[PDB]
């Protein structure tokens, strides 16, 4: 139930959109409180981040983070 007002290229999105993202992120997969403040980026520099980057941004649930976004982008790329 992805958000209608992200774009569909990641690397597009603003800061507010990544939050926007990220409470996706939060309430599809019931993560727990995730720490807005270490993801105060815009989508390019979001998509830079590596799985180890999410994983100390967020221990609990990086690895889901990472994922999600990566098949955002391979869906765009298409």
């Amino acid at each position: 139930q992805l958000p209608p007002s992200l774009p569909s290229d990641p690397r597009l999105w603003s800061r507010e959109d990544v939050l926007v993202f990220l409470r996706f992120c939060v309430r599809e997969f019931d993560l727990p409180k995730l720490d807005f403040d270490l993801f105060q980026m815009n989508g390019k520099r979001l998509c830079l981040l590596t799985r180890a980057d999410f994983g100390h941004r967020c221990p609990g649930a990086g690895d889901v983070l990472h994922n999600v976004l990566q098949m955002l982008i391979i869906e765009s790329h298409s």
